[PDB]
């Protein structure tokens, strides 16, 4: 037929597909779009009437029935096939929900990208090779679901509720007791700075509600219900959250506030596991499945003219690039010298020079012209590039333009490798892998148009239901640019916050289902492009006093001693809490322990020099370590008793020794391998910190030229909270012409971009997705320069952070990352307890046994030892167990009476079925109980459920004990476990993990003593500060307990910006200076410097040591 040659030659034509990408990158544009105008409606049909001539002109080529066959054998049209179907039924012929189909128009360019589908199909073959660990991650998560059911379960509906004296006319403290003290949200008592309850516990670790407020359980729900320990789909999705570590210091604080601070284990075994090691699990198989996918690709591809002479001879020996490179140092190094409160003289110095270095560089760019030839500034890229920004810095002499000079600082890359290293890596991520990028970009638009169309209505109509008052939301679907925001800070690990709000406003199936899929199909390609751009970038007597020093240093009894002293006298420190000035005696008690300790100390410095010798004793560096310690005992004690003490630099000198817990680094063989492997590796991260504070460097520039001096506030003193309206107050001057009364104060943000060094804060704020909330917000609400701020005016702002989190964030982390790796390699080019549990793991780590039983050939014992023995039986006592599972699983909080009298008749029948299995199985013949582990394993676990159904039998005529029971039903998690008997996957992961243990041990040694420094340091310095954001009556720095606290949950970075926060702030309106402080100190002040100080190094210590160690670990098990 003539139209059939007609189609086909319409269909192989190069037109037609430009024609129809340019139709649905249109169609994009006018879906993003909220509130359309009526003459859009049209522009729908329009759209309609294209798609549809596409389907003729395809299935026209086609032919047949057969050809249709074939045609639907490519599954992509399928696609673009209900498409046309859903817009011929919306229009012809509702719930107003269905508008949110044609977005599936917007994948339609996947397929007409010819590279773009062979991207999302290469990106299949993972999350089907993902099976083996998704079912070990969600086992895990279901176990642990199930154990923190059993001992959380109903402990986040504790509430210090208020006090009720019950009446005696029953059947303003008139009421009823439980419709008014569950429904009643005025009798529970919030937390302080919070509209949040207060939980609490009667056991003596939990929060103690003040006088006047007991705590029950009779409580609303958790914060907004989805948070409970309840039931085991909360439970499974708490677990998940702190799996992602998705605000799971919340949780964390919360469940310790009701439970107890002894169930901070709890937290540390479902982190030091469940996030770090499941998550790990889950990343290291995604980057095996792009190691093996890209050699697959790999292997598939292994199958007047005077005057031209005088100014060439002129220009023959420019020979002063480095004199540029200097002028552009300099240039940056004076750019950055700008700051809040600039005098005028300042000002202008800055802007003549910058004026002089726009001269400089268009003076020699012009030479450059004349210097080769025209021809030669088209050639090269970096020529092209410093033309641009001369044209640019013209432009500027014709806020956010003026930043254009600080690319001139990416000129310093031909002389910094690591530096081209960096923009080798962006110039992937836009070059050979831009198809991954654009895959993602097009993924967060498909998302976010969704998302808006899904949820724009519920976040426009009851918003009432997720803000203050009348007021918007930070964060919503409503316009396509926020929807855009909320997917990008779901990519950056923060889904959980707004997925309340969404699920309080929309509906939790829907929510939830879109919200996870975001997650899981957004991280996992963000995980594809990260792990891309990381491949692609890939007389006598003397003599006779000495050697008798020499035995009695060598003597191992005297090295004991020592490690005991070391070990006595950090635990005393450890004693150094705000309680001392009542503990009278071990006051004395320890400053005696003190003078003996630096007594011992100094002793054993003088034998070690007069066995080994000078020579030998301060080249060592430990015993550098060592002498410096000792020296600054020595000193503290010298100025303490000869005059001269409590004399300021000298009594805070004595803080320093806190560093005293460092002696026991030399001394542990494995503490000693850890750091030396560690200092190792300082080179490298000292110059890749070079290159991201040159980026930041960048990023503080631009934050301090668009908003430096507009982060002032302007609170009013009474409210606190909130800034001020800005049509009421406008400028900080009339935040001081309405001041006649004392109680407005123009204050800044803690963490702001006055200087670049508070650039640089801000900037880490924001590149740990920690406190970034209120820089981002002091950010697009920056009108003025020392107005007010208005409530999102500057919206357009975001973008920055956006960029920043992209360029300083994404690809630095990939500049990290990287070099690590790559360090790693060339380390491995170039503790005998743990030998002998090598050796163990070798002994009896026996795999093929032998012939384990034979029949008994008896009429009762060969039957039984017959249907014991067939797999049969295996799978079905594993079904069994999984039928316990579940019906462990349908325990909730409060439930019933008979419902729990089902539950437990059924676990005197499970316990019988197993134990039935056990009296038949160690009676196979007569050794099945001895020869295989997990047979006594399970031998084990029976007993225990048969005693633990006999304790459930006395719990109260012979003997009871409330709490132990919660711990001993416990044990009945033991026979899920059995199902690792089973299963392949998990078993094998598990036992990978079980051997490398001791290399965890050592880690965690090291972070434990890193911990104990800090610890003592933050008791030294940041008690007595002011209890705010992250700094409770619970997580302090007041005792060492809840020091190490504070410091667990910082080590995974978390809410490190609410401990900072109380830190920084020493003004009038937050601290009080001149506090009538119990110590010798005053004032409830934290001291910006040494908090700053502490906090930035004791989160990139612990990220450096985790990350450098993990890795390490990681590595060696390859
Ligand atoms: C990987 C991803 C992990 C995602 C975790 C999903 C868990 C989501 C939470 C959830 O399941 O919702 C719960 C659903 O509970 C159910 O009955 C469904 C059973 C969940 C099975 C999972 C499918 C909320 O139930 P509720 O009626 O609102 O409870 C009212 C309080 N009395
Ligand atoms: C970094 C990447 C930033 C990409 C998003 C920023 C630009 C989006 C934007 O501002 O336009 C927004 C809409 O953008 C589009 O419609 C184009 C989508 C592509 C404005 O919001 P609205 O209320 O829908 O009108
Ligand atoms: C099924 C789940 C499979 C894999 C789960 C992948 C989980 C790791 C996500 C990999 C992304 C990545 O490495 O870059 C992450 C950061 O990347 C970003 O910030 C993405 C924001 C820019 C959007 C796209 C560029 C690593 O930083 P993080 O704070 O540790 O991650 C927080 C949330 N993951
Ligand atoms: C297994 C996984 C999927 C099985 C079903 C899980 C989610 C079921 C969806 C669902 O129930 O949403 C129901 C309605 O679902 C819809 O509206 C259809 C829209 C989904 C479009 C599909 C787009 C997928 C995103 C890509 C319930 O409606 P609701 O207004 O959210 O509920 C009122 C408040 N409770
Ligand atoms: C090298 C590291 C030095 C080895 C010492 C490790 C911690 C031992 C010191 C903790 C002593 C707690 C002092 C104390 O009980 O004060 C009141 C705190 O008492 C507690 O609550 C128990 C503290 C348990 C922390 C043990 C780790
Ligand atoms: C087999 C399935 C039988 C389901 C028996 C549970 C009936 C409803 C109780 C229930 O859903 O408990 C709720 C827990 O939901 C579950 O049972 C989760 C079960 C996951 C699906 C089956 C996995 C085995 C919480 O209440
Ligand atoms: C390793 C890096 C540790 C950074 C040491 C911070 C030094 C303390 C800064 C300071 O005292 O500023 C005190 C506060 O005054 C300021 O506003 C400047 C703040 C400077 C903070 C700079 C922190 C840089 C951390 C980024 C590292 C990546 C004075
Ligand atoms: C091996 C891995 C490294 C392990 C531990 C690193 C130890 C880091 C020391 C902790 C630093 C904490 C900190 O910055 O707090 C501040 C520390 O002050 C300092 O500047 C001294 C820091 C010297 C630590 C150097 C030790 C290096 C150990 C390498 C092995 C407290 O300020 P203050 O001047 O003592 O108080 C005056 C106010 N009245
Ligand atoms: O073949 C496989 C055999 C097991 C192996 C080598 C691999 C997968 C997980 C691996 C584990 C992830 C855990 O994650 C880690 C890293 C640090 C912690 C976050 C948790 O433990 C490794 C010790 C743990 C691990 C690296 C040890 C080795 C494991 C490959
Ligand atoms: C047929 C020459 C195949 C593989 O050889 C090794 C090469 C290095 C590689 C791929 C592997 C080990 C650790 C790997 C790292 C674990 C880190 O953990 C992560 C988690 C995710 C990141 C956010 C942080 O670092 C990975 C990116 C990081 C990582 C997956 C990146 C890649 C590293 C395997
Ligand atoms: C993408 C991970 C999501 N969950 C974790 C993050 O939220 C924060 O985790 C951390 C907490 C404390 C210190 C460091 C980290 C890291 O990021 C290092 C992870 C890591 C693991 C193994 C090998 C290299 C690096
Ligand atoms: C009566 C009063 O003022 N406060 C009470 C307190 O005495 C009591 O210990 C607590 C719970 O027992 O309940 C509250
Ligand atoms: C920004 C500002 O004007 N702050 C002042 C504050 O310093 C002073 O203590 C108070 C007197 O009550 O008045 C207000
Ligand atoms: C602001 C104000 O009104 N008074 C403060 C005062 O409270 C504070 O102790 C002192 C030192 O910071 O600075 C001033």
């Amino acid at each position: 037929h003539p139209v059939r040659r007609a189609a086909v030659k319409i269909l192989v034509h190069s037109l037609f597909s430009m024609l129809i990408m340019c139709t649905i990158l249109t169609n994009c544009v006018f879906m993003a779009q909220h509130d359309p105008p009526p003459w859009t409606k049209y522009v729908e049909y329009t759209f309609t009437a294209i798609y549809t001539f596409e389907s003729l002109v395809k299935i026209l080529a086609r032919g047949f029935c057969l050809h249709a066959f074939t045609f639907l054998r490519d599954p992509w049209n399928w696609l673009d096939f209900s498409v046309i179907v859903m817009a011929y039924t919306t229009e012809f012929v509702n719930v107003s929900a269905l508008r949110t189909f044609r977005v599936l128009r917007a994948l339609k360019t996947i397929s007409v990208i010819s590279g773009l589908k062979t991207i999302v199909g290469a990106l299949i073959q993972s999350v089907k090779k993902l099976a083996d660990v998704m079912v070990l991650t969600v086992f895990c998560l279901s176990v642990f679901a199930l154990i923190g059911l059993q001992l959380f379960m109903g402990n986040l509906r504790h509430k210090c509720v208020r006090n009720f004296t019950e009446l005696n006319g029953t059947n303003g403290l008139v009421w009823n007791s439980l419709d008014v003290y569950l429904n009643d949200p005025a009798n529970y008592l919030l937390k302080n700075g919070t509209t949040d309850v207060l939980l609490c516990g009667n056991s003596s670790d939990a929060g103690t509600c003040p006088e006047g407020y007991r705590c029950l359980k009779a409580g609303e729900n958790p914060d907004h219900g989805y948070t409970s320990f309840d039931s085991f789909a909360w439970a499974f999705l708490a677990l998940f959250r702190l799996m992602t570590q998705d605000c799971w210091e919340r949780l964390y604080q919360q469940t310790l506030r009701s439970a107890g601070k002894i169930y901070m284990i709890f937290f540390m075994l479902v982190i030091f596991l469940g996030s770090f090691y499941l998550v790990n699990l889950i990343l290291a198989v995604v980057a095996m499945a792009y190691e093996e996918q890209n050699q697959a690709t790999i292997a598939e591809t292994e199958e007047w003219m005077s005057i031209k002479q005088k100014v060439k001879f002129v220009v023959m020996d420019p020979f002063a690039d480095l004199t540029i490179t200097m002028c552009i140092v300099l240039n940056t190094l004076f750019m950055a010298l700008e700051h809040y409160n600039m005098t005028a003289e300042f000002e202008e110095m800055l802007q003549v020079g910058n004026l002089v270095f726009t001269g400089i560089f268009t003076a020699e760019m012009t030479f450059k012209i004349i210097a080769l030839d025209p021809y030669y500034y088209f050639q090269q890229g970096w020529n092209i590039f410093d033309s641009i920004i001369v044209i640019l810095s013209l432009m500027e002499l014709g806020s956010v333009l003026r930043s254009f000079r600080l690319l001139r600082v990416f000129k310093l890359a031909k002389s910094w490798p690591t530096l081209n290293t960096l923009i080798k890596i962006i110039g992937n991520s836009v070059g050979a892998l831009g198809n991954l990028t654009l895959v993602l970009a097009i993924i967060v638009f498909i998302f976010a148009v969704v998302g808006m169309q899904l949820f724009g209505k519920n976040y426009s109509e009851l918003r009432h239901r997720i803000s203050d008052s009348g007021l918007l939301p930070r964060w919503h679907m409503m316009d396509f640019f926020h929807a855009f925001l909320i997917i990008f800070r779901i990519l950056c690990g923060e889904w959980i916050e707004t997925m309340w709000d969404c699920m309080e406003v929309s509906g939790q199936s829907l929510c939830l289902l879109v919200f996870l899929l975001v997650m899981v199909i957004g991280n996992l390609v963000v995980l594809n492009l990260f792990l891309a751009l990381l491949l692609s970038s890939f007389g006598k007597v003397w003599w006779r006093l000495r050697k008798t020093c020499y035995r009695i240093v060598e003597h191992s009894w005297f090295e004991t001693f020592i490690i005991f002293m070391i070990l006595l006298s950090s635990g005393a420190l450890a004693f150094e809490d705000i309680y001392l000035e009542e503990r009278k005696t071990i006051k004395v008690l320890l400053e005696y322990a003190d003078k003996m300790f630096t007594y011992v100390f100094v002793l054993e410095m003088l034998l070690k020099w007069v066995a080994y010798g000078f020579k030998k004793y301060f080249t060592n560096a430990w015993c550098w370590l060592d002498f410096l310690i000792v020296d600054v005992s020595l000193v503290s004690l010298v100025a303490n008793t000869l005059g001269f003490a409590e004399m300021g630099p000298i009594k805070s000198l004595r803080t320093l020794r806190a560093l005293r817990p460092l002696r026991a680094l030399s001394r542990f063989e494995g503490m000693r391998v850890v750091v030396n492997a560690l200092v190792g590796a300082i080179p490298s991260i000292m110059n890749v910190l070079l290159v991201c504070l040159i980026f930041w460097l960048i990023f503080s520039i631009m934050g301090v030229n668009l908003f430096a001096g507009k982060f002032g506030r302007c609170i009013n003193q009474t409210e606190g909270d909130l800034p001020l309206n800005y049509t009421i107050v406008n400028n900080k001057s009339e935040c001081e012409s309405f001041n006649v009364t004392g109680e407005l104060y123009w204050t800044k943000v803690k963490v702001n971009f006055d200087n670049v060094g508070a650039g640089y804060l801000a900037l880490l704020q924001v590149a740990t997705f920690k406190g970034w909330m209120d820089i981002m917000y002091a950010a697009v609400d920056s009108r003025g320069y020392e107005e007010q701020p208005q409530w999102e005016d500057n919206l357009y702002m975001y973008i920055y952070f956006v960029v920043f989190i992209i360029f300083g964030s994404f690809f630095t982390l990939n500049l990290f990352i990287g070099v690590i790796i790559d360090n790693f390699n060339q380390q491995k080019k170039k503790t005998e307890e743990q030998k002998k549990y090598y050796n163990a793991m070798k002994k009896l780590g026996s795999k093929k046994p032998q012939k384990p039983i034979p029949r008994p050939l008896n009429k009762y014992q060969g039957f039984i030892f017959d249907i014991v023995t067939k797999q049969a039986f295996d799978v079905t006592i594993m079904f069994l167990i999984c039928l316990n599972m579940v019906t462990m699983m349908v325990e909730t909080d409060d439930q019933s009476p008979e419902k729990v009298n089902i539950l437990a008749k059924i676990n005197l029948l499970f316990v019988a079925i197993f134990t039935g299995e056990c009296i038949v199985k160690m009676a196979a013949l007569r050794h099945y109980y001895f020869t295989n582990s997990w047979n006594i394993f399970d031998f084990v676990v029976v007993i225990l459920s048969i005693v633990g159904t006999v304790l459930s039998d006395i719990i109260q005529k012979y003997f009871f004990s409330p709490t132990l029971f919660r711990v001993i039903r416990l044990a009945r998690i033991g026979r899920i476990l059995r199902l690792i008997r089973g299963a392949k996957g998990i078993r094998t992961l598990l036992f990978a993990l079980m051997m490398s243990l001791p290399a965890l041990f050592n880690i965690g040694l090291l972070l434990f003593l890193v911990m104990f420094i800090y610890s003592i340091f933050g008791m030294a310095n940041f008690a007595y500060v002011k209890w705010e954001a992250g700094i409770d009556d619970m997580f302090n720095f007041q005792t060492f307990a809840n020091s190490m606290l504070c410091l667990f949950q910082i080590t995974t970075s978390a809410g490190w910006d609410g401990l900072l926060s109380p830190i920084l702030n020493t003004g009038p309106p937050y601290c009080d200076p001149n506090l009538p402080n119990s110590n010798g100190s005053r004032g409830n002040c934290g001291s910006p410097a040494v908090g700053i100080l502490f906090f930035t190094t004791y989160i990139i210590i612990s990220f450096l040591i985790v990350v450098n160690m993990y890795i390490a670990i990681i590595l060696e098990n390859f």
